[PDB]
């Protein structure tokens, strides 16, 4: 029942770093999903892997500490060390990153539909209002809690160009449209 590859997965291994791919696998395979089958989720979760780590990129050398990209009881391990650190509210759910300057967890979304909707979606779902939002889209939009985006503008404008250019590559390979309608 599990294929030899898809025209999705051969797309993500040429579009994404190999770490981020194997990261990705590794984050499925974690929770039961299998990177050949489930190609869209596949796809997304390499992308929201690249702007986590763009994102971290962003701003000083000690500024943010990645949650993302951990497996689950070590991005635990690392929360908590954050909240018996600062004093921070243990969230609920995991976040992606810390904000060491701001003092706030963040949480990362990348979605294909309006940022309105995704936002919305992760706030009823984060509770602790501490836990800073940042949505972004591939059509190059944005929204981030209290307007306070954390990151300089030309940051955030690479991941928007970033985001708009796997769209075009995969609406020219025939698979943007089965990617955004399955959200
Ligand atoms: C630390 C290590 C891996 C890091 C992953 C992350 C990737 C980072 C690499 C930079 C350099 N660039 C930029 C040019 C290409 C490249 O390579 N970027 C950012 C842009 C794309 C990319 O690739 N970073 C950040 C610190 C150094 C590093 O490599 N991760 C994985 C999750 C947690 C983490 O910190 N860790 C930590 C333990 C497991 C592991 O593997
Ligand atoms: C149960 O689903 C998974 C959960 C994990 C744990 C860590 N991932 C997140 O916490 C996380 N997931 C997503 C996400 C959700 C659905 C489709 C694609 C995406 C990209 N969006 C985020 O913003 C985020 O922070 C790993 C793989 C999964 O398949
Ligand atoms: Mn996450
Ligand atoms: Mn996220």
């Amino acid at each position: 029942l599990v294929p030899r590859g898809s025209h999705m997965e051969d797309f993500v291994r040429q579009c994404f770093n190999p770490m981020i791919v194997e990261l990705a696998e590794k984050a499925m395979k974690e929770y039961g999903e299998d990177p050949k089958i489930e190609t869209n989720k596949f796809a997304a979760t390499c992308t929201h892997l690249e702007v986590c780590f763009m994102y971290s990129d962003g701003g000083s050398k000690h500024r943010f500490e990645i949650i993302e990209g951990r497996d689950r009881i070590m991005a635990w391990t690392v929360v908590n060390s954050i909240c018996n650190t600062t004093g921070v509210e243990k969230p609920k759910f995991l976040p992606d990153l810390y904000d060491y300057k701001e003092n706030r967890f963040i949480e990362i979304g990348v979605t294909r539909r309006e940022v309105h909707i995704y936002y919305l979606e992760k706030a009823n779902k984060i509770k602790s209002e501490k836990t800073h939002i940042h949505i972004f889209s591939f059509t190059g939009e944005e929204m981030a809690t209290k307007a306070d985006y954390t990151l300089d503008e030309e940051s955030r404008a690479r991941i928007k160009t970033r985001l708009f250019t796997i769209r075009q590559e995969m609406a020219s390979r025939s698979l943007w449209d089965s990617f955004r309608q399955s959200e």
